[PDB]
DNA sequence: CCCC
């Protein structure tokens, strides 16, 4: 009885079409799940499909009026949707997924049960997938000039291993690292290297996504981040030269939230997925237009301290405390990286690193105690707290403090403020972000004489 | 069982109809590939294919009705997607493929293999693609008379038919080129000659693409630069008189990147490669809103220095200084370009220059020091250095410079910086280039205080 | 913006013939922009409207090109009619 | 898509 409703039965059992929340639909040709939004596939599944069909129901497939029957009872029939991309343990090849958590590869049907859309855009060959070999002899030996091994740098090299290592996890990452470094470096060699060992799920951006409104209007550079896996940011224009606009804490706040607003062209949707690992590369101490509580909870830092400079300029390297080792200067290496030499050394490692760092929850923690801007904020939370429990019961001693009662509530003039505050650091060297402190959180009393309801830790502190 | 489909099989096995990563259709008829998206071809290749399948299926290809069915059927037999245009040494003909690095014309499945899916428009003629000939003594008199073949022209000239003759590679170039000069000097006449050598491969486009957004709406004057390898926008509005606006940087950064965004009406496809060597018709020294180092090495310039005018006008051209060298007007020189007379003698002028500059690769080389908005940077380039690690045991004697220590950190005050470096640059003409220059520069110790993080070359000379 | 190559694409061509009603005739005569004053005729715009002039300005047309028609032809501009062009 |  019908046929071709059997036919449509078959296929549907096969599990290679599935709808998904956007309304398409996700076709399983050539062991990869496609969609296409002005042409359907399903007819391509249907006729690629013919094969595993019993003998009788081969031949109803050679028809297109048939095959369009049989798509459109497979509409009729798919009414539940699902889910695509929602394993972060995985990595999607042009050819299947790998597994981080396990390091095996998996081709075929055993690809097929992780819908995976995304992919890195090349194949994946197990005879490059390990750790004896001259690419990965000079890849260690590259990656160790880029980092020193010594007990200085045993955080620096931790968090540098963990950041790299967290550019293969397909889900939200709480934090934005910045690669502090300088010119001749090799932050660029890492990029390269990045590049090179995820494909194309790797994307760099320019200052655009730092220091301009993100909304706006059309703006391509955020809809590009659609399940991206990292996204770079390089060449910054210095904001301690003025003339700059300075990083805007929105713009980093929204970047952390797991959903990103932000508009493609010529496209009626807003919403796309967020799995970018954010790394900004900078030569320059940054700065931020407003600092609050939320924004240094997501900041985290690296630092790199060794050079690579020709031999003419190296005094020029050598003769300051900026910057403190001094390499050689190495040509071919970035012919040997646009080659493709060291992609799949890259990639053991990186996976090394990640089976690490795979402990139960994978999270970036922040360091926000290695950035002098906010070393004037991250003190103040030593010196300035809010109202808590009871204050009441020892006004006695906050008197002679110059504090004044008003209304059940401890208050302070501006002057005895500043001169109860200027104890612990100086006035010059921190006078800036005293007196933007002080516009900053000036309560009025009224116009003319102004009050604070903040009392320090010193006079907390000391009795 | 099912004709049709084995019509269809055949017709996919003799390898005529490919799908391009873009999602267009591309066909062979006629000794090239062709594709078009409002008039789909499969039908016509069907119909001209008809005469190489058996006697038995010729017979059913008459009916349009049965070559639809036959286009369903191949439609759904192209899944994977081929690469098409990968070739950057082939100049594409209407009936064949001529390889520039040997001088040998391909034709038939010799030139199948290279998916050219752009060409000139028009046939080769190997008997006019000869060394000897009037129209080449001719010719090479009017390019003698247009670019002097003088000392003081060695190094112009050769520039003008090096980016000439990259007009025959069909892969991204790394610079922009404008034809600067005065009226009836043979940049129109230069224009159309190469138009006529190489036919569709050149294209006409509009001052948009320079000082307009790319992405914006539908922008078909971008997207009809997929794969030309020659772009011509001339007519800059000149930009001396106020109400002209300025080219944005960051359209030439983004001219050069191997693709650009644009889309034509009623489809779907944004991608479009860039093949082009772009050159800007003008008589006047363009100027971009801001100036810096990644906008330094991407400009070119050639001039024109030959006038041609009738005999009335000709002593005024003998006493000016804009011109070196004045020669009685052609009256139908432009009607005999227009005939396309010399089309075949400028291809092999082209040719023998491009394998005259056949080096294993073909780069494109800027020329900074032939524009009047660069002078200001390029010596100031040559004057300072960034604070680099060069300044800890030298702190002694720049203190002398008026330069102070801050945290090791060598800075100098604004004061001092202006007292050392007016002696290099006038106050009163360079007053706008000096003042962005001091105040995109500065750096703030304090709010009221500041200083530059700034040493000159010559106080790091200096013990 | 004037420069050479604007100097070699302009051409002018005057008008100083007036056609006017009796009434104005006087006040035409009394200027030094007209050299001729004629009478106006009513009925020339619905005539030339009935595109009954049509075949004899194209034979006018056609002869006038045949007495230019050297084997090219090319439009030579006037730059000394224009008063911004002769400084 | 133009059009705002």
């Amino acid at each position: 009885g019908n046929k071709l409703f059997n036919i449509a039965q078959r296929i549907l059992d096969t599990n290679s079409v599935l709808l998904t929340e956007r309304g398409d639909h996700i076709v399983w040709i050539n062991n990869s799940w496609k969609f296409n939004s002005e042409e359907p596939l399903i007819t391509k599944l249907i006729l690629s499909i013919r094969h595993q069909l019993p003998k009788e129901y081969s031949s109803e497939l050679l028809c297109p009026r048939k095959r369009k029957t049989v798509e459109a009872n497979i509409r009729d029939m798919l009414v539940d949707s699902v889910e695509t991309d929602t394993y972060p343990d995985k990595l999607p090849f042009k050819n299947g997924v790998l597994d981080l958590v396990d390091g095996m590869f998996y081709s075929g049907d055993d690809a097929k049960k992780y819908t995976c859309t995304v992919s890195t855009g090349f194949k994946f060959d197990d005879t490059k997938f390990v750790e004896d070999s001259p690419e990965m002899e000079e890849l260690m030996n590259i990656i160790n000039d880029i980092q020193p091994l010594t007990d200085e740098n045993k955080k620096n090299r931790e968090l540098y291993e963990k950041t790299l290592s967290s550019c293969l996890c397909g889900a939200t990452k709480g934090c934005l690292t910045f690669f502090f470094g300088e010119t001749a470096t090799g932050k660029s060699t890492t990029k390269r290297l990045l590049k090179s060992a995820i494909g194309d799920l790797f994307v760099e951006t320019g200052q655009t996504i730092l220091t301009d409104v993100l909304d706006k209007g059309p703006n391509p550079f955020i809809a590009n981040m659609h399940l991206k896996r990292s996204v770079f940011c390089s060449e910054l224009p210095d904001f301690a030269c003025s003339g700059s606009k300075k990083i805007r804490s929105d713009n980093i706040k929204k970047l952390t939230e797991p959903c990103v607003i932000g508009r493609p062209c010529f496209s009626n949707k807003i919403n796309n997925r967020n799995h970018a690992t954010i790394i900004i590369d900078t030569n320059y101490k940054p700065v931020f237009d407003r600092i609050d509580n939320a924004l240094m909870r997501r900041i985290a830092v690296v630092r790199f301290r060794t050079h690579f400079s020709q031999p003419s300029g190296r005094e020029a390297a050598e003769n300051n405390d900026a910057y403190d080792k001094v390499k050689l200067l190495d040509e071919g290496l970035d012919g040997k990286i646009q080659n493709n030499r060291y992609r799949f050394a890259f990639l053991y490692l990186l996976v090394k690193w990640y089976k690490k760092y795979h402990i139960p929850i994978m999270k970036l923690y922040p360091t926000p105690e290695e950035i002098p801007d906010f070393a004037f904020y991250l003190k103040i939370g030593t010196l300035l707290v809010s109202s808590s429990v009871k204050h009441i019961p020892l006004m006695t001693d906050l008197s002679k403090k110059g504090y004044i009662l008003y209304d059940n509530v401890v208050t302070l003039p501006l002057t005895t403020f500043q001169q109860k505050i200027s104890k612990y650091f100086n006035s010059r060297l921190f006078g800036h972000d005293i007196e933007s402190f002080i516009n900053r959180h000036k309560k009025f009393a009224n116009v003319s004489d102004e009050y604070l309801q903040y009392i320090f830790i010193e006079d907390i502190s000391s009795p």
